């Protein structure tokens, strides 16, 4: 390939990075602010300012991967480090996480990268068991209590109790633990939220005026020490439900302190946080789909259920060819957590559709991913919402183009990458999601809006079997 300059440029110091961080928020919102780019310098390769600059980060300045060729360097740990920048181009401070640098911001060079790594995978393998019952009986309150605000209001905020059941599951599934029986009440979800918007505030619109998110939300940092007692909560509730666990942290050489900072950051912010931008967008994309998609899933996970004699089984589900592929279909073409970051370790030749680009040393490297994931040179009807995509054995080649993980998803998580601990975890829990739905329910119709995370969604109705 030809060899190309890389487009782009970072603007004048201070006013550049704030006029493209205005665009991002605000005149564009992200998906146009890539995309007008694109198409302004004729390359899925450039340079932009990111947010937050202002006094949060030092450095605004990266390269943007807006293809499914040059992105998967993002992955590849023996050119990019992976140190400090879950959140991209500034760090949360430890404060927030009682002083430890959390498994999320570790490269796979340090070796508590190793040791939190492999106790989260012993975290998700002794839960195996708690899974399906948890799920299920957990999302059928969920639905439950959505049938009975439709015969009220008349719609249904998904949202709004999802959030509650995600938590009660979690604590259920992975600590024995149901949270009503805890100093924690119903109020995790609530204290997780405010927690997260603390770190996360920088990267966030909440729809406010430019006039008041900009110096309120956007310049510096939030006090930790205002949320250091809510934080306290999740805390207690960790160290005094995790026992298990704790005991092979203690075997791992991790001490009780870190693995519970761990064990917290895990459930609340990696699995608790990515579910609820996840399952409210699939409620989205699969009630966008229609009646006749709503009908055909139905009917498989049904007969699947039926010819199982009733039982639902981790091999029953393998036999849900539409439903594993709609699974596929939602991480794909609206991947939950959007921002990937990678700072070159040495001189890189970066290879996208029809030119190569070279990267020194240090310059951070950024993808957007649903640019990755609907590239039009890579999947067909690229920007359509697909059912059925990844049903049979071509649309499976497709997947280790499926990078919602942090890697393609034919790949799997291991202590040496950084590929997302959770990931078959994720792929299953989505499954049950959508399995219990159809389980329950012909079809439904919903109401949309926007949410500072993802999506807001109403049921407007539940067609019950
Ligand atoms: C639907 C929910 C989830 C979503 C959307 C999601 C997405 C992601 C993404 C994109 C990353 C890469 C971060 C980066 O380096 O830029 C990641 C990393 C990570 N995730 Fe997940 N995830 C989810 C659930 C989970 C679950 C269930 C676990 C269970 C323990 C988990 C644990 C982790 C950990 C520990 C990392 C850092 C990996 C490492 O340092 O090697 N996440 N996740
Ligand atoms: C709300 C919690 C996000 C899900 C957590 C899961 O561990 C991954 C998060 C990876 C990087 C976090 C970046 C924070 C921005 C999240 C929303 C905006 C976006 O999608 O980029």
């Amino acid at each position: 390939l030809p060899i190309r300059n890389i487009p782009g440029n970072y603007g004048l110091p201070i006013v550049g990075p704030i006029k493209d961080r205005w665009d991002y928020f605000y005149d564009q919102g992200a998906e146009e602010f890539f995309k007008s780019r694109i198409r302004k310098y004729n390359s899925t390769v450039y340079r932009v300012n990111m947010p937050p600059g202002a006094f949060i980060a030092e450095n605004p300045q990266v390269v943007a991967l807006l293809d499914g060729k040059s992105f998967p360097v993002l992955f590849d740990v023996d050119k990019v480090e992976k140190k400090d920048l879950f959140t991209g181009t500034y760090m949360p401070s430890t404060e927030l996480t009682g002083g430890y640098r959390i498994l999320s911001y570790l490269d796979p060079s340090e070796p508590k990268h190793e040791k939190l790594k492999n106790l989260l995978f012993f975290l998700l393998k002794s839960s195996r068991n708690r899974i399906f019952p948890e799920f299920q009986a957990t999302y059928s309150e969920l639905f439950d209590s959505l049938e009975k605000e439709l015969s009220l209001k008349g719609k249904a905020d998904f949202g709004g109790s999802s959030d509650g059941t995600a938590f009660n599951f979690l604590a259920r599934a992975f600590y024995g633990t149901n949270p009503a029986d805890t100093k924690l009440k119903a109020d995790a979800p609530g204290l997780i939220t405010k927690w997260v918007l603390f770190n996360l505030h920088p990267l966030l619109s909440i729809g406010l005026p430019r006039v008041i998110e900009e110096p309120l939300i956007h310049t510096f940092s939030l006090p930790p020490a205002l949320v250091k007692s809510d934080y306290q909560r999740l805390y207690e509730f960790f160290l005094e439900s995790a026992g298990e666990i704790l005991v092979e942290a203690d075997k791992l050489g991790i001490s009780r302190e870190e693995a519970t900072h761990n064990l917290l950051f895990a459930t609340c912010f990696n699995t608790w946080g990515g579910m609820k931008i996840l399952f409210p967008n699939m409620v989205k994309r699969i009630g966008r789909a229609g009646h006749q998609v709503h009908n055909r899933l139905a009917e498989e996970i049904r007969s699947v259920i039926k010819s199982n004699g009733g039982e639902l089984t981790m091999g029953a589900i393998e036999k849900m060819e539409l439903t594993k592929s709609v699974v596929y279909e939602c991480l794909r073409f609206e991947p939950p957590v959007t921002a990937q970051y990678g700072r070159a370790k040495k001189d890189l030749v970066i290879e996208s559709h029809d030119a190569a680009f070279k990267v020194k040393a240090g310059e951070m490297l950024y993808g957007y991913q649903p640019l990755a994931t609907r590239d039009p040179k890579i999947f067909d009807r690229a920007d359509e919402f697909v059912p059925e995509r990844f049903v049979g054995e071509e649309g499976e080649k497709l997947l280790r183009h499926v990078l919602w993980s942090n890697g393609p998803e034919t790949e799997t998580p291991t202590v040496g990458n950084k590929q997302c601990a959770g990931k078959d975890f994720v792929v299953l829990v989505a499954r049950l999601f959508v399995i219990e739905i159809f389980r329950r329910y012909d079809s439904f119709d919903i109401e949309v809006g926007t949410s500072p995370l993802g999506s807001s969604v109403n049921f407007s109705s539940l067609r019950k079997a």
